[PDB]
C-alpha cells in the first residue's frame, strides 16, 4: 500500500512512456494517483516511490506537491564524468553513473528534475529524497564549463522537516536548492562535479548539513546559506572547485565545525553581508593550486588578499582551525603580496583565537581591515604575521 | 523470508483487526509468529517488520522481546501539531503527520507504543527502529500541555548495540527511553514537540547521539543521560523548550561537541550530581526569550543565576563555545541581576577556556561558586565579566 | 528490475546450493547474471542484492567486479561473541549474531567474504555495502586470540565513491579493508570484537569515517590510514583493545575531531612515519587499565613513555582535547616512570594547545623529544608537567 515501483507502473493514457523513456512522466502520473486516492486533509499519509537499479531518462519535470513523499532508490551511483570527459575512453568498462540512475534531460522551460512546491496552507513537510542518482549528462558549450541549465532537486516553497540523504548528484548546474528550509537535513550525500551543490536560499531555521562529500564549480557555490539561523554544518568533506566552499550571506548564530575544506582559490569560507555571532571552529582549511590540468588556469576572480576565510559581520568566533596553504609564489595575486589566511573585512567584536597557519610563503595569518572595531586576535600568529588596521584591536602573539 | 509487511498479515483468530485499526495487535501477532518459528537460541536471526506509507492506529502496546528485530518504514513524516493547534485549520491541506504514521492511542496501563524487554540471559541486542512515525495525537488537558501519558519507544532491559535512526517522533509525553544502553546509536532522527525527547536512564556505555533534530517540553528533557560513560553527543541541532537541552546526572568522561543549542530558559546544558571529566566544546549556545506567542510566559522555574551552562562535578573542560544571549532586561531573573553564561556550581579542577560571550546586557561570563576549588578560567572574559567566589581560582583575562 | 533477493535465486547448475549453505556461491551466480545482462559499458547501472533476515553460511569468496553494486540487508545484528565465549551459555536465549547474518567460513586461499576488485579501466565506483552482518564465528587456537584468518569486506583495487554504512562486523581478523580509497564513506557502522576494524591502505583522498562504533584487537588496528590526504574522522566512538585506536602512517592534512577514544594501552592515537599538517582536536582521550578479566594481562608491547598520543611529523595541531588517565602505578611501564599524555617524537612546528589532563598519577602532559624543533606548547600543563628536550620549544604555562 502507497508503495510504487517506477518500473511496474503504466501510464494508462500513455502505455509505452516508461521509466526508461521518461521517468518524469511516470512519477507525475504516480503523484496524480496519490492525490487521486488521498483527498482528505486528515488522510494524506503520502507514499513511497521506489526507483530500481537502472538507467532512466527524465524529459518531463516532476512537480512534487504532496507532503511526506518518499522517492528512494538503492544507490547514489556516483561516477566522475569529469575524468571521463578529459580522458581517453578506449576500452573503458563504464562510461556512465549507475545505481538508480536518472538522466536529467530537462527542457529550458522546466530546468528542475524535481520541483517541490505547493500553494495554500500547510507548508510541505516530511518529504524525503534518498539513495538514488541525478546525472546532468554533460556540460554545454564547453565540456568543462559546469554549465547546462539543469537542476536536480529544487524546493521552492517553505518546507518543514525535509530529509535529503544517501544521494548522488553529478554534472548538474544546480544539484540541490532549498528555499525557506526549516529543520532540514542534508546528510550522507555525494554532490560533486556540479556547478553548484547545495543552495539554501531565502531564509532558514535549525537546519543541518553534515556527513556530505561536496565539489562544485568555479562559477558556483558548494554550500550556500541565505539568512539562516541555527545552521549546523559539521563533518563534511568539501573539496575542490566551487568559487567558495562555504558561503553564508547574512546568516546569524550558525556553526561550521569539524569539517574538511580543500579549495584552489581565494575565499573558500565566506561570511558576507553582515553575518553575526557565528562559530567557525575545529575545521581543516587547505588552500592550494588547482592540480588537475584540464582546469589549470581557471579562477574565481578573487585575489589572495580576499583571504582564505573572509568575515564581514559581528561577534563571530573563528578558532581552533588549521590552515595549510601551499601556493606557487607566481600564482599569488597580487605580485609581491603576502597571502591572507583570515581577513576580517568589517564588523565588530570578531574573535580570532588558536588558529595554526602553515604556508610555503610569508603570509599574514590574520588581517583586520580599517573598518573593523574591537577585534581580538589570540594565538593565531606572531606580531609580524598579524596586520591590524584598526587601533582598538587586542592582539596576543603566539609566543 | 523473515520479512513481514504489516498491511498483508492477518491475525488468524482476529481477521478484521488490521494495521489500520490496531497495528499494535498486528505487530504482536507477528512477533508471536517469529517466536513460533525461531525456537533455537542458535537459530534466532530475528526478522524485519515493514510499515507501508499510511495512517495506523495503535491501541495495543507492543512488547518486543526478540533480538535483532527491525521495524522499519519509509519516512519520519513529521508535522508540527503544535502550529496546527495554535492556528486556524480552515482550508489546510494537511491536519496530520505522515509517512509510516502510527497514532499512539495507548491505554494508561500500557503507556508505551513499543516496550522492549526480556527476562533471562543474553541481553537483547541488535534491535533496530527506523524510518517511521510515532504520533501522540494530542496533549491533555491543555492543548499546549506537552502531557498525555504516552510513550513512543521504551527499552527497559539492558540492551546491546541498539540502533534508532531516521525516525519521526511527535506529540508524545516521552518519545524515546533507553535504560542500560550499551553501544547504542541514536542518529539522524527528528524528535520534537514531545514532552521529553531522549532519556538514557539507569546507566550506560559507549553510546552515540548525533545528527538529531530535537525540541522538548518545559517540564521535560531534550537529551538526558544517567550515569553514562563514553557518551558522545555531536552534530545535533537542539532547539526550543525543554527545561534543559542537554542534561547529564553523574555521567563521567562523556563528550558534548559540535552541537547547536537554542533554548528559552536557564540551564540549557546541565552537568548535575557530580559529573566528572567531561568535554563540552565547540558548541553554539544561544539563550533567548520564547518566540512563539502560545508559549510566551512559560518557564522552567530557574532564574538567570543558574547559568546557561551549569556544572557540578570535577575536571570538566568547557571550552571553544560561543554564547549568544539575548533576553529582555525585564525577563531576567532576579531583577537587577546579571545573567550567568557559565556557572561552576561546585567541584574541583574545572577548566573554562576560550568561550566567547555575546549578550545584550552586562553578563557574568563565568561564575565559580564558593564551593569550587582549583578552577581555571582562560580567555572567557575580562576580569569584570568573571566572578570567582573561590580563592584558588586561576584566571587569565581575554586581553 | 536489477533487484535480487538471495533466498529466491536458484543456481541453475547447482539447485540445492542455497544462501543458507553457501550464500557466497549464490551471490557469485547473481553477479554472473548481472554481467550476463549488462554487457554495454554505456549500460551498466549495476544492481541490488537484498539479504533477508537470516542465518547464512559463506564458504565461497565473493568477487565483486561490477560498479554500483549494492548488497543490503535489514540489520547489523551485532552480538558480543566475546562475552559468550567467556561466560556460561546455560539457558542463554541467543548464542549468535542476527539480522541478515552471514557467517564467514572462508578457506585460507580466499580469506575475504567479499573481495572487490577489477582490472582494466574505469576504477570501480559507487559500490555500497549496507545493513547486514559479517560474523567470523570464532577465534583460533585461543578463543580470545582475535585471530582466524578471515576478512569481511576487502577492496583491493582503486575505488571511487564507495559507501559502507549500517553494517555489523563481528569476530573477524580483518573486518574492513579498503586500498586506494577516494571519496570513501564509512559511517554509522558497528565494527567490534574484530582483530582489525578499518584499514585504509595504499593511499587515499577525501575520505570520511564518522558515526562509527569500533573495538579491535591487541594485535590489530582500530582505524588505520596509509598515505591519506583529506581524511576526516569525526563523531566516532572508539573503544577498547586495538593496539591503537587511530593510526595514521604518512597521512597529510587529515582531521581527527569530535571523537570518543577509550583504550587500555599506550599509543591510542598514532601519527607515524612523517604525518604532516593534521588536526587532532575536540577529542576525549581516556586511557585506563583493561577492565574485562579474560583479557587482563594482555598488552601492545608499548610502555607509558610512548604516550597516549604519539606524533612523528610536522605542523600538526593537537588541541582542545581532554585526557583522562587512570592507570595503577604498578601497571605503569617503566617502574617509577611518569606517564606521557602527549609525545612529540620528532618533527617541526608541532603545536600543542589547550589540552586538559586528568590523571591519578604525576604525569608529563607533553613531552617534546630532542629531535623536535620549533614546537609550541600552550595551556597544556604547568612547567613541571611539561618536558622539552629541545631548546627552541616555546612554552606557556596553564596559569
Ligand atoms: O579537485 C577535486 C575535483 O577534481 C575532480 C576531477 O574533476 O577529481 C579529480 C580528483 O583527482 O581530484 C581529487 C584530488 O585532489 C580526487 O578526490 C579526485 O578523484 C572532481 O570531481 C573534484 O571536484
Ligand atoms: O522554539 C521551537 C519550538 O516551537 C515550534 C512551535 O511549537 O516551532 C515553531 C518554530 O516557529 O520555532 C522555530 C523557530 O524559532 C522554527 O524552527 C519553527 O518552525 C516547535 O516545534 C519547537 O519545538
Ligand atoms: O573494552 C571493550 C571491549 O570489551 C568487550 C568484551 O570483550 O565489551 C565488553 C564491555 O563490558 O566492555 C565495554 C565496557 O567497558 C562495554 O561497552 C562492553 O559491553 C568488547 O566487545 C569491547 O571491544
Amino acid at each position: 500500500p502507497n508503495t510504487y515501483d517506477v518500473t511496474t507502473w503504466r501510464i494508462k493514457a500513455h502505455p509505452e512512456v516508461t521509466a526508461q523513456s521518461d521517468i518524469g512522466a511516470v512519477i507525475n502520473d504516480i503523484i496524480a494517483d496519490i492525490k487521486q486516492r488521498q483527498t482528505s486533509p486528515d488522510a494524506r499519509p503520502g507514499a513511497a516511490i521506489i526507483i530500481p537499479p537502472g538507467d532512466y531518462d527524465l524529459h518531463t519535470q516532476v512537480v512534487v506537491d504532496v507532503s511526506y513523499l518518499t522517492i528512494a532508490g538503492f544507490g547514489h551511483g556516483f561516477f566522475s564524468r569529469s575524468i571521463l570527459d578529459n580522458s581517453n575512453p578506449t576500452g573503458w568498462q563504464n562510461l556512465q553513473p549507475g545505481a538508480s540512475h536518472i538522466r536529467v534531460l530537462t527542457s529550458p522551460s522546466a530546468p528542475q528534475a524535481f520541483l517541490v512546491k505547493r500553494a495554500g496552507d500547510p507548508r510541505l513537510s516530511g518529504i524525503v529524497f534518498r539513495d538514488f542518482c541525478l546525472d546532468g549528462v554533460g556540460f554545454t558549450p564547453g565540456k568543462n564549463s559546469y554549465h547546462n541549465g539543469k537542476t536536480g532537486i529544487e524546493v521552492a516553497s517553505d518546507n518543514d522537516s525535509f530529509h535529503i540523504t544517501g544521494m548522488g548528484f553529478v554534472y548538474l548546474e544546480h544539484a540541490l536548492i532549498v528555499r525557506g528550509a526549516d529543520a532540514l537535513r542534508v546528510n550522507d550525500n555525494m554532490i560533486a562535479e556540479c556547478g553548484n551543490c547545495v543552495e539554501l536560499t531565502g531564509a532558514g531555521q535549525a537546519t543541518i548539513v553534515s556527513g556530505n562529500h561536496m565539489g562544485a564549480g568555479p562559477d558556483g557555490v558548494t554550500l550556500l546559506a541565505e539568512n539562516h539561523e541555527g545552521l549546523l554544518v559539521t563533518g563534511n568533506n568539501l573539496f575542490p572547485r566551487g568559487r567558495s566552499l562555504i558561503e553564508f550571506t547574512g546568516c546569524n548564530r550558525c556553526s561550521v565545525t569539524s569539517n574538511r575544506l580543500q579549495g584552489f582559490y581565494p575565499g573558500m569560507l565566506r561570511l558576507l553581508n553582515g553575518c553575526k555571532e557565528n562559530l567557525i571552529t575545529a575545521n581543516h582549511i587547505r588552500r592550494t593550486n588547482e592540480g588537475y590540468p584540464p582546469f589549470i588556469g581557471r579562477g574565481n576572480g578573487l585575489d589572495d588578499l580576499y583571504g582564505v576565510v573572509h568575515i564581514a559581520g559581528d561577534n563571530n568566533l573563528i578558532s581552533d582551525n588549521l590552515f595549510a596553504y601551499n601556493v606557487p609564489p607566481a600564482n599569488i595575486a597580487p605580485a609581491g603580496a603576502q597571502p591572507t589566511q583570515i581577513l576580517i573585512a568589517g564588523g565588530d567584536a570578531n574573535v580570532v583565537a588558536l588558529n595554526h597557519v602553515v604556508s610555503d610563503v610569508a603570509s599574514q595569518h590574520v588581517v583586520l581591515d580599517a573598518s573593523t572595531t574591537h577585534s581580538k586576535v589570540l594565538d593565531s600568529g606572531t606580531a609580524s604575521q598579524i596586520t591590524s588596521y584598526s587601533s582598538d584591536t587586542a592582539i596576543r602573539p603566539t609566543p
